């Protein structure tokens, strides 16, 4: 009967492990130099490709952190790769001094629903001018796929290979990987890693994408909760002034000048660097390196709605359904839409799991069931649902959608 009531307080502030829709790559196009294919020889390659560098200096202070740290961390970086720019053979890996400033980093409240996550979510469910997977990426049989399959295949995949969360997968994929193969190859370092993407552009070309860096820290991870601090610093023209409330747990540096095509001719926009400190742990990698199941399991939600029609009709419905021949249009627009929808919704439950997420899923879905009867034939569940809005963007996203549920 009621809608869901969402906690008043302060905006809900960023928590993803890297940043979204605000991140920015340096990339090189058809890459051939000496090693390519090394994370670190990419990254500086990465990096010369930027000519715009200037003194870096605090531009939105972490409230409660020691805010010098991050500008020595940063400054850091830029003088240990120059050093391994001076090294005769690019080394295959980068451990930084352990600096007073990186000790200190690697460590050695009811929030409201802010506008900026139903924007990220938006963002995702866009499509980018790239392809962020291979034709055959999605499934693991161990036999030739059926031809109805192959075809429910092949359209879901020319529907998502653009999409803007298929980049965060596999930028997630990339930097779980990197950490956790880091975190046992190199336990005692503070092991400098690039934040690497790959994609393909319209043209055919392979561009390699650089979004900026992170440093762990020590990693004797002798279980799947032991936890990995790390810091993170990365790449962005968004200004941290214009919604300064996202952006609470990060120390945001201006570190240079961009050149820039737009709907003007030529413009020059700062070069920001989000800076924060974070951690994660053994099975968060695990699951971190499993997104590209986001595909999957996205697919198979498609999958489900073309078998229903398929029954119903007594024929295979898969060409009618994504070509959109009983239904006469599409809610979300388009078909390729659903698929982007569905597939940011599995990423943003990946991106942002938690408690409060599975909390949420389940009781809300009782509620869900309950009402739709309540309204096709004519307390203290409320209590569980509310006690998970607290202050997490993403449920406190889902229970706003909720709500418009409730009173369509
Ligand atoms: Cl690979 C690379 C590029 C630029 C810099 N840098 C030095 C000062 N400002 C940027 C350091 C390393």
């Amino acid at each position: 009967p009621r809608p869901l009531r969402l906690p008043d307080g302060p905006p809900c502030s960023q928590r993803s492990k890297f940043l979204l829709m605000d991140a920015l790559k340096l990339s090189i196009e058809d890459p051939s130099h000496e090693g390519e294919g090394i994370p670190l020889y990419d990254a500086i390659k990465c990096m010369r490709t930027f000519f715009g560098w200037k003194e870096p200096n605090v531009v939105k202070p972490h409230e409660k952190g020691i805010n010098p740290n991050y500008l020595l961390s940063w400054k850091q970086v830029l003088a240990e790769l120059q050093d391994i720019e001076n090294e005769e053979k690019i080394p295959r890996t980068k451990n930084m001094k352990k600096t007073s400033q990186l000790k200190w980093a690697l460590g050695e409240e009811l929030r409201s629903l802010a506008s900026w996550i139903q924007n990220e979510f938006n963002k995702a469910c866009e499509l980018t001018d790239s392809s962020w997977i291979e034709l055959d990426e999605i499934g693991e049989d161990a036999a030739p796929i059926e031809h109805i399959a192959s075809m429910r295949r092949n359209y879901f995949t020319a529907e998502v290979s653009h999409c803007r969360a298929t980049e965060y997968i596999m930028k997630g994929v990339y930097i779980n990987t990197a950490l956790l193969n880091a975190s046992c190859a190199a336990m005692d370092d503070f092991q400098l890693i690039p934040m690497i993407s790959k994609c393909r552009t319209k043209e055919g070309r392979r561009k390699t994408n650089l979004y900026g860096f992170i440093i762990k820290g020590r990693s004797h991870l002798r279980n799947d909760t032991d936890v990995v601090n790390f810091v993170s610093m990365e790449f962005s023209l968004t200004d941290p002034r214009l919604e300064p409330h996202k952006w609470e747990k990060y120390c945001v540096l201006e570190v240079g000048d961009m050149l820039l095509r737009s709907a003007i001719g030529h413009v020059s926009r700062p070069m920001f660097l989000y800076v924060r400190t974070n951690g994660t742990s053994k099975i968060k990698m695990k699951w971190g390196m499993e997104m590209r199941r986001c595909l999957l399991q996205s697919l198979q939600q498609i999958e489900s709605m073309i078998e229903a029609e398929s029954s119903v009709k007594e024929k295979d419905m898969t060409k009618e359904f994504f070509e959109n021949k009983s239904p006469k249009g599409v809610e979300e627009g388009s078909i390729g839409k659903v698929c982007r929808t569905l597939l940011a919704k599995s990423v943003f439950n990946s991106l942002y799991a938690s408690p409060q997420l599975e909390g949420f899923s389940a009781e809300s879905r009782k509620l869900l069931l309950i009402v739709q009867a309540l309204r096709d034939n004519l307390g203290g569940l409320y209590e569980a649902i509310e006690e998970c809005l607290i202050n997490d963007p993403w449920v406190l996203l889902n229970a706003s959608w909720f709500n418009s549920f409730l009173t369509h």
